DNA sequence: TAGATATGCATCTCCCCCTACTGTACACCACCAAAAGT
DNA sequence: TTTTGGTGGTGTACAGTAGGGGGAGATGCATATCTAAC
């Protein structure tokens, strides 16, 4: 009865388990006794020395199960998995030896589990001494070398030639650490040898370069085909060096390189594909089965769900063979069932994860929208990271764990899933979260926000480790340190600053604050340390002094910006003569290396006030750019002069604003009667883009239903924060008419923050006119201040105190709250007494805050 | 040799961490001119 | 003179995009002796 498609003394099909064979080892009894899943027995009778591995396994687990060994369970299995009963009979006799002392069961798990097994083992612990004294290394590093099969050729051959390499061509030991400690190990370090100079003198090849190309599973074949292969492209392909070169530091480098060769041409010649571009897709794990699916999946993607080429190449990117692959398969099953949309899909699909996402929103999508009440949104947003299927995951098996364990909400748990990480992350949270609230006094706000960005796991640790300690003599209130934790470069900051914190009051005499301001952005230990160097050399010969340096350094990526001005600074006086305050002004926004070096290239119609302004934010680079590419093509609109077009672009989102203006000009000059100069208006503010998009698809809706007119809607659309005041407007019109005015709801919204403003005055509507009593009015004339939706919360917190304790009327505060809001307001509350208590004043002088009066 | 027995090497897929660049929204403040009380 | 408004500059978050690394596990074939049925 043949389960369809020289078995065996049972046919195969004996215990019936599963059919989940062979299960080769033409050697099989069950014979259980069972101590885990099938998967794992099975995984290892599937090996050579399968049942041999089995059996001894049953030797050292009985040889657990009572005393004290060293080792966990399914680790057992992997002992036995890869190691074979060969590594397994090494430890249950060298157990003790190890225990000395040798390493952690971490890491011993870590040398027998592999071919080398009992070999690795054995000679670890007859080399791991001679390596920690003769050239000192570590219990870390050196069982890193023995980890991958091979340890004994890699160890071996590590001994022999690390001299040979520093005699003669002087890679420091850290380097050929991390040329070994890889699966060829030897065959990197022989190849090394053979071929380190007989291309340098050949071709140029920096020897970091080569020893990074080294640093992977293929060295031997990385090397032969850079060398072999290097030409053909350089030549008829005419890659740089470093280009080719990083195709090839990866394991399975060779066919990289080679897929090049063979469909580099091929592809762009009739697929519009930049070479740019396929260099980006070769240089990734496993490039080749890129290359190659690529040329099968890239129209018909493009004309089965009308993908444009750099999607399915961004997806071809880090995604791979099976991420394109498994969006063939699925498109249409997800886009067009669960309500995706080929975006959304794609943005899932080009993260390393890949096909392992995609597939696990297949399955959980409404698992986890019908159960654990989220939306398609949220889940396709903790799925398109690299961590995807694991990250989704967990949310599934912890969320409202994490709800009733402590109180974290919902939205707030997708906000920790939703980065690289979300498992450690999210596995760190529940390990640290109540080991920092009654125990190291963080609130739980103030830790999710550790979770929820980059930083996760490594940096949820570092603060218990390090958060007690830091504050002994470095000072750091919480605030600060939580703040470190906060950012990507979480961990690297939190250390360097225990690492440099002295290097700088103790060298130049920069407080606490100023640095806790350098630790609090992505990117923090490449800032300090290059502050480091380079703040002595700007004070002293060019001009800035610690502030200066400070300002220039605090933004995500300091070190770029420090380093393109010690670089760049001079030139820009020296031939540019912008006032060095101008220069140290055109970078210290994100993007500043990008700006300082994008205003050398292109300074050379317009000035340096002017220009210093247009780089000054993070448009930076991308401002100037644009600005060039469409100052032309916009004075020939019925737009702009050189003045208007400037004004667009002295904002954040610059070239976003200007194409903006440029494809929507005339678009709505036909729906309505925007002056360029009203256009102008919308798009001289932060958040263009929006603000003239939404003025485009929201226009119609309200002069037409709500009867607001043009300059009502322009008079909304043109402060900074257009999309939100619309989109909130609208939507909540209707609604405060029916006693609010249209006048006065438009008004309120007619400010910065109007979105804030409006919802405020919806929310806190009635608790004035209910209970200390206040007119619809004067609410709106408080709410309709930049004040807004603040100046309302506070004077409903304060009606109380300042009436009572104070003593003051209802038509007093209202005109602070309405003149200046909630600082004017508490810091009212919070001076009276002083002016009456030192030397004769009164409350009359004292509100508002009168003129003078002396 | 055939093929166990035991180990070495390459390649491919996935999951994790750090850093740099870009873009949107809010809240205050302060300065200077129109617009009004008086 | 007071009362508003308008503009620009500053500080700060919050939100999105982009690629620099490494490292673990699986699978499949590549060797090196030794053992074993032929």
């Amino acid at each position: 009865k043949p389960k369809v498609r020289e078995l065996v003394a049972h046919i195969v099909a004996l215990s019936q388990h599963p059919a989940a064979l062979g299960t080769v080892a033409v050697t099989y009894q069950h014979i259980i006794t069972a101590l885990a899943t099938h998967e794992d027995i099975v995984g290892v009778g599937k090996q050579w020395s399968g049942a041999r591995a089995l059996e001894a396994l049953l030797t050292d687990a009985g040889e657990l199960r009572g005393p004290p060994l060293q080792l966990d369970t399914g680790q057992l299995v992997k002992i036995a998995k890869r190691g074979g009963v060969t590594a397994m009979e090494a430890v249950h006799a060298s157990r003790n030896a190890l225990t000395p002392l040798n390493l952690t069961p971490a890491q011993v798990v870590a040398i027998a589990s592999n071919n080398g097994g009992k070999q690795a083992l054995e000679t670890v612990q007859r080399l791991l001494p001679v390596l920690c004294q003769a050239h000192g290394l570590t219990p870390a590093q050196v069982v890193a070398i023995a980890s991958h099969d091979g340890g004994k050729q890699a160890l071996e051959t590590m001994q022999r030639l690390l001299p040979v390499l520093c005699q003669a061509h002087g890679l420091p030991p850290d380097q050929v650490v991390a040329i070994a400690s890889n699966i060829g190990g030897k065959q990197a370090l022989e190849t090394v040898q053979r071929l380190l100079p007989v291309l340098c003198q050949a071709h140029g090849l920096t020897p970091d370069q080569v020893v990074a190309i080294a640093s992977h599973g293929g060295g031997k074949q990385a090397l032969e085909t850079v060398q072999r292969l290097l030409p053909v492209l350089c030549q008829a392909h005419g890659l740089t060096p470093d280009q080719v070169v990083a195709i090839a530091s990866h394991d399975g480098g060779k066919q990289a390189l080679e897929t090049v060769q063979r469909l580099l041409p091929v592809l762009c010649q009739a697929h519009g594909l930049t070479p740019d571009q396929v260099v980006a897709i070769a240089s990734n794990g496993g490039g080749k089965q890129a290359l190659e699916t690529v040329q099968r999946l890239l129209p018909v993607l493009c004309q089965a769900h009308g993908l444009t080429p750099d999607q399915v190449v961004a997806i071809a990117s880090n995604g791979g063979k099976q991420a394109l692959e498994t969006v063939q398969r699925l498109l249409p099953v997800l886009c067009q069932a669960h309500g995706l949309t080929p975006d959304q899909v794609v943005a899932i699909a080009s993260h390393d994860g890949g096909k392992q996402a995609l597939e696990t929103v297949q399955r959980l999508l409404p698992v986890l929208c019908q159960t654990h009440g989220l939306t398609p949104a949220q889940v396709v947003a903790i799925a398109s990271h690299d961590g995807g299927k694991q990250a989704l995951e967990t949310v599934q098996q912890l969320l409202p764990v994490l709800c009733q364990a402590h109180g974290l909400t919902p939205d707030q748990v997708v906000a920790i899933a939703s980065n690289i990480g979300g498992k450690q992350a999210l596995a760190t949270v529940q390990r640290l979260l109540p080991v920092l609230c009654q125990a190291h006094g963080l609130t739980p706000d103030q830790v999710v926000a550790i979770a929820s960005n980059g930083g996760g796991k490594q940096a949820l640790e570092t603060v218990q480790r390090l958060l007690p300690v830091l504050c002994q003599a470095h000072g750091l209130t919480p605030d600060q340190v939580v703040a470190i934790a906060s950012n990507g470069g979480g961990k690297q900051a939190l250390e360097t600053v225990q690492r440099l914190l002295p290097v700088l009051c103790q060298a130049h005499g920069l407080t606490q604050v100023q640095v806790v301001a350098i630790a609090s952005n992505i990117g923090g230990k490449q800032a300090l340390e290059t502050v480091q160097r380079l703040l002595p050399v700007l004070c002293q010969a060019h001009g800035l002094t610690p502030a200066q340096v400070v300002a220039i350094a605090s933004h995500d990526g300091g070190k770029q910006a420090l380093e393109t001005v010690q670089r760049l600074l001079p030139v820009l006086c020296q031939a540019h003569g912008l006032t060095p305050d101008q220069v140290v002004a055109i970078a210290s926004n994100g993007g500043g290396k990008q700006a300082l070096e994008t205003v050398q290239r292109l300074l050379p119609g317009l000035t340096q006030e002017q220009v210093v302004a247009i780089a000054s934010n993070n448009g930076g680079k991308q401002a100037l750019e644009t600005v060039q590419r469409l100052l032309p093509v916009l004075c020939q609109a019925h737009g702009l002069t050189p003045d208007q077009v400037v004004a667009i672009a002295s904002n954040g989102g610059g070239k976003q604003a200007l194409e903006t203006v440029q494809r929507l000009l005339p678009v709505l000059c036909q729906a309505h009667g925007l002056t360029p100069a009203q256009v102008v208006a919308i798009a001289s503010n932060i958040g263009g883009k929006q603000a003239l998009e939404t003025v485009q698809r929201l226009l119609p809706v309200l002069c037409q239903d709500h009867g607001l007119t043009l300059a009502q809607v322009v008079a909304i659309a043109s402060n900074i924060g257009g999309k939100q005041a619309l989109e909130t407007v609208q939507r909540l019109l209707p609604v405060l008419c029916q006693g609010l005015t249209q006048d006065q709801v438009v008004a309120i919204a007619s400010n910065i923050g109007g979105k804030q403003a409006l919802e405020t005055v919806q929310r806190l509507l009635p608790v004035l006119c209910q209970d200390h009593g206040l007119t619809p009015d004067q609410v709106v004339a408080i709410a309709s201040n930049i004040g807004g939706k603040q100046a309302l919360e506070t004077v409903q917190r304060l009606l109380p105190v300042l009436c009572q304790d104070h003593g003051l009327t209802l038509d007093q505060v209202v005109a602070i709250a309405s003149n200046g809001g909630k600082q004017a307001l508490e810091t009212v509350q919070r001076l009276l007494p002083v002016l009456c208590q030192d030397h004769g004043l009164t409350p009359d002088q004292v509100v508002a805050i009168a003129s003078n009066s002396g």
